[PDB]
DNA sequence: AAGACGTGGAC
DNA sequence: GTCCAGTCT
């Protein structure tokens, strides 16, 4: 494999064509890493105006780790799947406690932190640090398949590090971060999922499927399983004084520790009863639904229905419930599909 | 291994 | 409608 020829040419590539993201200005470790994060799963266009937010208001390690989780929570609203907010503050703070805010260098004790994996791994302390180990995301996946016309289904872990095999056997142990990025962007900006630009391709000459045209075709993937419904009913509690009955998630699993207005998964069956028997146990009466609507997850579909009720009360609000006026409820970190119920709750309301 | 785990945007 | 931008269990 002619691997230099492959290098160079990579790399002049991306320095002529480089995006200049906003976590591109520098090698800061936190900056990357928060960047690195943010980009799992989701798309560098929606990425950036959080990473503007979550750095002005978390400019360091250590500002993160001091944070208040709902803080940090509520900067990452909208994002998705949660859990990498709280892995990454668990991260930090371990890394302020155990490190001195210091972001390890070592990959083994950079891995043992919550939410880093072999990307992550890779990416930031290739960037930040030079360490040569590869950041293997869909964009490499996608470039690697293509290259050496690797056929192993890529949802498979064993793939991934077969792939991570290539990158150590072509990287350029000279300029590890700036090969990683690379490979990243060729992925994001030229082999693309559909309609790849093999022409316009760099390094079109190394490329085993151009050849056999067959680039449309790569990576193998199996197509994904059709996904459960689950129907959902909420209710949106207001009292006399416009506040309104919300409660934190537990921290295990589906949309942990965001707020939500109360909800009881309903098996199709008796909706306007069970919330009626939920509240209750944990003085109200619901009234006719206002809306039905749905919201995908990766692997499920909620199909929810909105109850308007009214709230009078009988004693203490007691955890995980908190009874928020109207104008505090932009405090707290919702579900895109709890906020919608807000939206369609206001929306009938004039 | 393979399901859990969000969301928006482009086909 | 499908596809697509990592990590924990
Ligand atoms: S020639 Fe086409 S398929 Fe091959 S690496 Fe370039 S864009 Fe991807
Ligand atoms: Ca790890
Ligand atoms: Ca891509
Ligand atoms: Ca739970």
């Amino acid at each position: 494999f002619p691997a230099r020829e492959f290098q160079r040419d990579l790399l002049d590539w991306f320095a002529r064509e480089r995006r200049d993201l906003p976590w591109r200005k520098d090698r800061d470790p936190y900056k990357v890493w928060v960047s690195e994060v943010m980009l799992q799963q989701t798309r560098v266009e929606t990425v950036i105006p959080y990473f503007e937010q979550f750095i002005d208001r978390f400019p360091t390690l250590e500002a993160l780790a001091d944070a208040d989780e709902d803080e940090v929570l509520k900067a990452w609203e909208g994002l998705g799947y949660y859990s990498r907010v709280r892995n990454l503050h668990a991260a930090v703070k371990e890394v302020k406690t155990r490190y001195g805010g210091k972001v390890p260098d070592d990959p083994d004790e950079f891995s043992r932190l919550k939410g880093v994996g072999p990307y992550t791994v890779g990416a930031v302390l290739s960037l930040a640090y030079g360490v040569p180990e590869p950041a293997v995301d869909g964009n490499v996946m996608q470039v690697l398949s293509r290259l050496f016309l690797v056929t192993d289904d890529i949802a498979k872990p064993s793939t991934r590090k077969r792939f991570e095999q290539i990158v150590r056997e072509i990287m350029a142990y000279e300029n590890p971060g700036a090969f990683n990025e690379a490979l990243i962007e060729l992925g994001a900006l030229v082999c693309t999922p559909r309609r790849p630009s093999c022409l316009l391709c760099p390094v079109q000459a190394y490329c085993q499927a151009f050849a056999e045209g067959v680039a449309e075709e790569l990576p193998v993937k199996m197509k994904k399983t059709a996904v459960k419904q689950v129907p959902l009913a909420v209710a949106v509690l207001a009292d006399d004084e416009g506040r309104v009955l919300i409660r934190k998630r537990d921290s295990t699993g589906l949309l942990a520790n965001l707020w939500e207005f109360p909800s009881c998964e309903t098996d199709g069956a008796d909706g306007k009863e069970k919330l009626e028997q939920m509240v209750g146990e944990q003085q109200v009466e619901l009234t006719e639904p206002i809306v039905s609507f749905e919201h995908a997850f990766s692997h499920l579909v909620w199909q929810l229905t909105v109850f308007p009720g009214r709230l009078v009360h009988g004693g203490p609000v007691e955890e995980p419930y908190r009874l928020a006026p109207e104008d505090e409820l932009k405090a707290y970190a919702f579900p895109v599909s709890h906020q919608r119920v807000w939206r369609e709750y206001k929306e009938w309301a004039s």
